[PDB]
């Protein structure tokens, strides 16, 4: 027969980053913990099943000698090992892992499927974690034709696609495009927008744009697409002008929150008017002990900023609450391409527009040593500063390894270190981290 | 006939880091500036020819599908264009570059060679930038058998070497068995101590040590040389239990001040106990106004130290002298083995000596998931620090890219920046670095 309602001191809704975090804090320090997660495919998160980690490792993979099917067959590997890691360490703790969907029946109880009965559960401390998923465009065709993929169901395709079709211009595309094209694809990008990377500074994407073409990829722009139809099994992109063929069509224009399944009707919860689970500086909603973290509160989607609501979530319920979302600091970003292309603070462009006393200096990775030894003379440095507090304001870091190196920047912004500490620091050579001190003599 | 004395506002002797930054930087600015540099082969010094340049290029070629000859072929153009980069700089900002070795007649008058007549030059100020030159041990016959070399011969041998000998336990000697071995040769290292890497952190080096074997270098301790001898083209090299047979043997055991050809006789300039041109905290010698910079002076042999003596006499040449190499903060040092080996600061060995109150953390690339995404799960994070001050100490990091990564912590530590600061980062994922998060939650 049915169970009576489970009580616990904190329940996390989805396998996500900051709700693993929390949740094994608290239950290795004694606490009474339940996570419940839709998916066992998901258990870890996005990042490691869907996101950054097969991802990566589907690039790393398509530069050896590997075959198509090795190299997914190597991500499988790599994602479904870190599944199984995520599951028995957090499970390791002492939280109970429920499989299942969770919704909720009022502000604190959720109920799910166990078995041929429900199950509630309640606790005080409620944390909503339950990511986005893809937005799918209202074009007419796109959901109902064959061979047409999100950025999940594009790493699993049964064959390489001669020829692929991305519809966006985000980093997410742009990744898949590189990969595709590295793997044998004939890869066109069609982007809606008229300005490819809008968000870069305009000489990096410059560069950006060359490479990928030089790659042999075909980036195209203000495609305004009226249908999508099948001929066969191949898909046609019906626009304005042209229509393309393709073997395969990736969408990738976006994620949102996730938070249809959870029938929010059934308690106070309020949404932001774009659909997200609203919070305060705490990541608290409205309802006194229910939190939403990482995608679905609508904050920046990366692993690593639902990793930080995990300090803001702990620091309220553990601490003294004095770290807030006002008070987060500098955030970095990577796109791998080739090489990958990484960035944190201000462009040139957002200080102009803040009319602050700034001054630039970019130098390209071809004039830098550590680029002819490494072969590759792809990308450039760029530091945006201020002349008059000797803050940086930001930096673009364009070339291998920038992934590391960008994080060098942020220590220096957040811990509010003038810019020229970067012309005295002693670094390792040969490196291409070595040429901030150049970049930096402004 | 001869011409009179040339007069200069300063003379550089060698093309070496600190005097080819000094020497264009006071051009630039309109003085009058002579630089002699003896070998063409060697304008931009050590590090760009023989050094530092050569033997990365060759390490990162070896990793592609080039045969033994074109990645020497490879090495030779990139050295030879940043050649040619740095005599065409340096000649571009005024400076006049002479082709000669120079040795002193009195404190501030040097003589070289021009054509058929002799030529002399002096300054008010004078910048000796002379470098080191190999140590040659006083084993009989290392100097007299064919198919020795140290480590500038080693770079242009006339076909791979089936066995490679070692001779010395450095980071020049064991990145260049790690190059061979890669290129195909079967490498052994003779070291006459009896601890592997004896800086390292004891658990890094038992990694490196056991990552070198498995690649397939063989590693002797306490082997103690009685002579080398050759039979036919090979070489053997005698030892108290074994004699070992190579097609080839290089012999790395460290460099020392290039000091004879200067005839410091006839001037009043002292040398340490060493040999080295002894320095004040200005790099200035008992001479006013006759600095030394770089190796000559028995510092640390890194590119990155002469730099860093640039700053000091130009500190008190155009400055106020207020940085001097006392406030010299903290050095880092890669070794480029597979993965690079990178430091900084005190390993756990030298904080017990100092019976600072210390602790340490460690985390292997194997429990990272960017090593997973990576496919190669080699190295180790180790970090060292004071739990009274919450100052970083120090810290290890062996992995790919780390040569990158250690920079990272060295803003850090100059900055005065408490180690919990790494536990808040927020870090690009998915990447080696941002497990700076878990090192330092101490
Ligand atoms: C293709 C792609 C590439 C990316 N690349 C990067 C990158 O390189 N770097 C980076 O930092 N970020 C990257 N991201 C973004 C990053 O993956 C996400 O921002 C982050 O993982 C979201 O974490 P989260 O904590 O919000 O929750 P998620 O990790 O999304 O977890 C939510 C969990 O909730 C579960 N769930 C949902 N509803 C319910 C319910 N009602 N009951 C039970 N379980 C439920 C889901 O099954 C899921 O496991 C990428 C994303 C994608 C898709
Ligand atoms: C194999 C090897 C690998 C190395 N790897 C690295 C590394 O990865 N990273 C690092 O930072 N360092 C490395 N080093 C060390 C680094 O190369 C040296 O520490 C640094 O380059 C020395 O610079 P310097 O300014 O002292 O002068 P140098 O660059 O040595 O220049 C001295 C110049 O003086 C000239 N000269 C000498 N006497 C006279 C004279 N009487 N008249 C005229 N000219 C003269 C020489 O021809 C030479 O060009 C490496 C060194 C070697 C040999």
């Amino acid at each position: 027969g049915p169970g009576s309602m489970l009580t616990y001191d904190l329940i996390v809704i989805g396998f996500g980053k900051a709700g693993k975090t929390l949740a094994g804090k608290l239950a290795s320090a004694g606490k009474k913990v339940a996570l419940v997660e839709r998916s066992k495919a998901m258990y870890g998160g996005t990042c490691i099943n869907i996101g950054c980690i097969p991802t990566k490792t589907l690039l790393v993979a398509a530069e050896k000698d590997l075959s198509f099917e090795e190299v997914i067959a190597t991500k499988n590997t790599i994602t479904g090992r870190l599944n199984g890691k995520n599951y028995t360490t957090v499970a390791g703790t002492g939280v109970d892992i429920f499989d299942a969907e969770a919704h909720f029946l009022s502000n604190k109880v959720i109920e799910i499927q166990a078995g041929d009965e429900k199950q509630e559960l309640t606790a005080e401390t409620i944390v909503i974690n339950t990511g986005a998923v893809s937005n799918v465009l209202p074009i007419p065709g796109l959901a109902t034709s064959k061979n047409v993929f999100d950025s999940t169901g594009i790493q699993s395709l049964d064959k390489l696609p001669e020829k692929l079709g991305v519809l966006g211009g985000g980093n997410i595309g742009l990744e898949f495009a590189g990969l595709y094209n590295k793997l044998g694809s004939k890869v066109t990008v069609l982007d809606t927008l008229d300005t490819f990377l809008p968000r870069a500074e305009p000489s990096i994407a410059a560069l950006a744009k060359q490479y990928l073409e030089e790659d042999g990829i075909e980036l195209l722009q203000n495609i305004h697409t009226t249908e999508i139809k099948n001929d066969g099994d191949q898909v046609l992109v019906v626009t304005e002008d042209e229509t393309y063929r393709f073997d395969a069509l990736l969408y990738a224009t976006g994620r949102k929150p996730n938070v249809e399944p959870l029938q929010l009707e059934n308690t106070d919860i309020e949404l932001t008017e774009r659909g997200a689970i609203k919070v305060d500086k705490h990541c608290q909603t409205n309802v006194p002990g229910v939190f939403a973290v990482g995608d679905v509160n609508g904050g920046l989607q990366f692993t690593y900023i639902s990793l930080d609501d995990f300090r803001v979530v702990y620091s309220y319920l553990a601490g003294d609450g004095s770290y807030t979302l006002e008070d987060r600091l500098n955030v970095p970003n990577t796109m791998f391409i080739t090489p990958a292309l990484s960035q944190v603070g201000l462009t040139e462009s957002q200080a102009a527009d803040l009319k602050l006393p700034y001054a630039v200096k970019e130098i390209p990775v071809a004039a830098m040593p550590r680029g002819h030894v490494n072969g590759d003379l792809r990308g450039a440095f760029k530091a945006v500063v201020n002349t008059e507090t000797k803050e940086i304001l930001g930096a673009s870091i364009f070339s291998e390894g920038s992934q590391e190196i960008i994080n060098i920047i942020t220590v220096a912004m957040d811990n509010k270190i003038p810019y020229t500490y970067f012309t005295k620091q002693i670094f390792t050579h040969p490196t291409l981290a070595e040429n901030l001190n150049d970049l930096f003599a402004i």
